[PDB]
């Protein structure tokens, strides 16, 4: 318990503060630690109240300990603060911002799990704020109570998690920062139960065992972990586990650390009630009271507590490892800073200088109880703030030369974040923690505070502007479907980067920047510009149906009168020519003399059948083409439109699914009529080109065509390694890799394989990388669409189920009227 006076002066000497979080996975105990450290530690102020943002803890080292310490030291007082981070570990920019104002981490690792994808996720963002790790191997008890486990077992599962923790350390550590690996022997891995209240490092033990070893402890903590061996027979240490007889050696970890535990839980819990005493006296704990008389895991908790506090060993990582502000603004410096190296301010931060003109970097917005006020949670990284001071607000989107997101104003009050509670103070000087009142209006989240014209703003995060995220939105009520039409403008109007559209598949689709921003239209798509309920899912994916050679035999079909016949093959259009098509170099109502020529001159077709193409399909305009190839039927003039618009009807749905055709070329070979009009009519010939057509077409080797996008993606050079990762796993195909700027990987991307990918992307770059994606053009998928288990073929009978069809595909004899 301090007095403001007490913390303010405990804020001068940041060379004894620390500004650490912890990190850890679900579940592995980072809340009972942190009831540990503030148990043990806590400071607390000799009505308004917040969400619990940061927490601070009060240290005293021995005048020994504080000379261990490899940075500038001012006394033996040390101020901690405990900084709160998220739980969502999905590559958050919350997390991010959360990290940006710590210096160093105590990183929790299970006994059992060991580092788990959680663990390495905020570990490795951690890294890339330059953070400092250390780690406490947590849960030791449920290995020596619940597991039975061994010492050499425990001692290789305890060296297995920290060579996990090393390879992720290793792997993203800045190589400026030198060796940031984390080493046992260095006192910088604690390993104990959170639950129980005990935890050691190897240090503590070196200092218990050094003056009755008659060695120094530098000495003793390097023999107290991995290969090191006391041979009691020979009195001697060494790093064979074997004896010159070539018998089995003790590590001695486990002899001089392990063992004794062992044999306190041991003893304890079977109630060895003469062997517990003397054990006791050796180790020199002392039962005292009411403690005398416990027994079991109660006698156990207790003992353990006195025989290694678990504070203490978590409180000894920090204070002499973990960097102070001094020590890591000098190494942070740049990263933390947009602006020029070589800048007033960027060197006001490596200082730390406390005189200078003001960096205070905005964390985030924490909720009070002030009716509908959210204080501005933050640190000091140059000068210092005071309250009432006239300083510049500076958003997100600020520039120096602009006057975007700029916001002068007097700061109301300067706050004392502890816990629930504030503390109003006068000034807070750089390198410390601290609570805004009076912002809340200009800045939501992140931003930079400043009393320098010249001032850039503060390392901002990086946010996707690209509507790359999208779903297939439909009223769960069809009478609603007017509302949701108009919602969809209302949003579309509110909402900048908001994009909505109708699909090829005719779905509503909404699209946003992120899962988030998604999240929120939709909430309020739903809720307020539509207010009906909707329903949510992947939009349905859209593909084409088309032939990959010539049918294998003649077409024959006959009208229902049985008197009509249609003979016919399909083949395929080449891309380059359904392209032209789609693209206007080819067009329905061009001449068809110069068209002809055309086609013939520069795209290989012959003249004859170019000239008499029929139509192009579907709504006369389609990629899809019929060519009269008949030498002398009668009546041809006369079913014309009959054949047009059978195909038009046959292009529109194609047979494999319902599909639209594309890239399909049809040759009429012949055609046999009825004298009489009268059985020849549109009702007749209209179902027998149709018919045809489907046989033709399935005979010809059916294939499916697949939407493809074309993927731009922006990245830096480190991360460009996640999107092949990412790409190779989804069907895609990397385009082109150019560039002093970040890196922008192109990539096809089949589209129905983008649902989710925005998610993957992130994680597979430690979310640094940002997609954009834009339709490009149609790709054949190779397999059998008419095979239940092809890529083609689950799509098609997927597809097929959703609408109510018939599982198989009807073949080609279907269609196919013998003679
Ligand atoms: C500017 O934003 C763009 C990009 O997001 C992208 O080009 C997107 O693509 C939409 C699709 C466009 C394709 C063409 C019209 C023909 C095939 C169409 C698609 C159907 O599967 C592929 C993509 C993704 C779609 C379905 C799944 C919605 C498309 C559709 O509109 O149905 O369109 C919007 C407007
Ligand atoms: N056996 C054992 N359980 C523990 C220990 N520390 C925490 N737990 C349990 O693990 C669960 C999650 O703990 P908690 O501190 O909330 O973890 P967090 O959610 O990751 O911060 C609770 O049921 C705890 O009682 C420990 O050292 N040993
Ligand atoms: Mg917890």
């Amino acid at each position: 318990a301090f007095t403001v006076d007490q913390m303010r002066s405990l804020m001068d000497k940041v060379t004894n503060v620390r500004n650490m979080s912890v990190i850890a996975h679900v579940d592995h105990g980072k809340s009972t630690l942190t009831d540990s450290l503030v148990q043990r530690a806590g400071i607390i102020s000799a009505g308004i109240t917040i969400k619990s943002t940061a927490i601070s803890l009060y240290s005293e080292m021995s005048d020994e300990d504080v000379k261990e310490i490899k940075q500038k030291t001012d006394g033996n007082s040390f101020l901690i603060n405990l900084i709160d981070s998220p739980g969502h570990v999905d590559f958050s920019s919350e997390v991010t911002a959360a990290l940006r104002v710590t210096d160093g981490a105590l990183v929790v690792v299970d006994t059992i799990e060991g580092v788990c994808v959680q663990t390495e996720t905020v570990l490795r963002q951690a890294l890339g704020e330059r953070i400092k790790p250390v780690v406490v191997i947590n849960k030791v008890d449920r290995a020596l109570l619940e597991l039975q486990v061994s010492k050499e077992d425990l001692y290789q599962t305890f060296a297995r998690t920290v060579e996990s923790v090393n390879v992720i350390v290793s792997t993203y550590a800045d190589e400026v920062l030198g060796d940031v690996q984390v080493y046992p022997a260095r006192g910088t891995v604690a390993f104990g139960s959170g639950l129980h209240g005990w935890a050691f490092t190897i240090r503590q033990f070196a200092t218990r065992y050094a003056k009755k070893f008659g060695v120094d402890k530098a000495k003793m903590m390097d023999r107290l972990w991995g290969d090191s061996f006391f041979n009691p027979k020979t009195k001697k240490w060494t790093n064979k586990d074997t004896d010159a007889e070539g018998k089995p050696l003790e590590r001695a970890f486990n002899m001089f650390i392990l063992d004794p535990i062992f044999r306190l839980f041991t003893a304890i819990m079977n109630f060895k009630k003469d062997e517990i005493p003397v054990l006791l006296e050796k180790l020199e704990i002392v039962l005292k009271g009411d403690e005398k008389d416990l027994e079991g895991k109660a006698l156990l908790k207790v003992v353990m507590r006195k025989f290694l506090p678990a504070a203490d060993a978590l409180l000894e990582m920090i204070v002499l490892h973990l960097p102070s502000p001094v020590t890591a603004q000098a190494y942070r410096a740049e990263q933390l800073y947009e602006g020029p190296a070589d800048d007033a301010n960027c060197i006001a931060i490596k200082n730390c200088d406390p005189k200078a003109d003001l960096m205070l970097y905005v964390s985030k917005m924490v909720p009070t109880s002030d009716k509908g006020r959210f204080y501005a949670f933050g640190r000091v990284f140059a000068g210092t703030v005071k309250s009432g001071q006239k300083v510049r607000i500076q958003g997100p989107n600020y520039v120096p030369g602009k006057k975007d997101d700029l916001f002068i104003k007097a700061i109301q009050r300067v706050v004392l974040m502890m816990g629930r509670f504030v503390e109003p103070i006068d000034d807070c000087p750089a390198g410390n923690i601290i609570g805004l009142v009076g912002i809340d209006q200009f800045l939501l989240k992140t931003g930079t505070l400043t009393t320098s014209e010249t001032a850039h703003n503060m390392k901002v995060m990086k946010f996707s502007v690209s509507p790359v995220v999208q779903v297939a939105v439909e009223v769960k009520n069809a009478n609603d479907l007017p509302k949701l039409v108009e919602g969809l403008k209302r949003l579309s109007k509110s909402d900048p980067c908001v994009l909505t559209y109708m699909s090829e598949s005719g779905e509503h689709i909404v699209a946003g920047t992120g899962e988030l921003h998604l999240e929120i239209c939709l909430q309020d798509l739903e809720h307020d510009h539509a207010g009906v309920p909707l329903k949510i899912s992947p939009p349905v994916v859209a593909y084409r149906e088309t032939v990959e050679s010539e049918s294998s035999q003649t077409a024959l079909s006959k009208s229902p009168n049985k008197h009509n016949r249609i003979y016919l093959k399909a083949e395929p259009i080449d891309e380059e020519v359904s392209l032209a098509i789609e693209n206007g170099i080819i067009n329905p109502r061009d001449d068809f003399k110069a068209r002809a020529r055309i086609m013939a001159d520069d795209y290989g077709w012959d003249v004859t059948d170019a000239r008499k193409i029929w139509c192009f399909g579907p709504d006369g305009n389609g990629p899809n083409l019929v060519i009269d190839q008949t030498k002398a039927v009668q009546y041809l003039h006369e079913i014309k439109d009959s054949v047009v618009a059978a195909f038009q009807w046959a292009t529109k749905e194609g047979p494999i699914f319902g599909e639209e055709m594309r890239s399909v070329r049809v040759n009429i070979l012949d055609v046999t009529l009825h004298a009489d009009a009268i059985h020849r009519g549109g009702g007749q010939i209209i179902p027998t080109m149709r018919r045809a057509t489907y046989a033709g077409f399935l005979l010809a080797d059916p294939k499916i065509q697949e939407p493809v996008f074309l993927v731009e993606i922006q990245c830096p050079e480190q991360a460009v390694g996640g999107i092949y990762s990412v790409l190779n796993k989804k069907r895609g195909q990397v385009v082109s890799e150019e560039q002093t700027p970040l890196f922008t990987v192109k990539a096809y991307l089949p589209v129905n394989e983008s649902f989710g990918f925005t998610g993957e992307l992130r994680q597979a770059t430690g979310g640094q990388a940002f997609p954009q994606m834009v339709f490009d053009h149609w790709s054949t998928l190779g397999s059998d669409p008419l095979d239940p288990t092809s890529k083609a073929g689950e799509i098609v009978l997927a597809a097929r189920k959703r609408h109510g069809m018939k599982e198989e595909v009807p073949g080609w004899q279907e269609y196919y009227d013998k003679l």
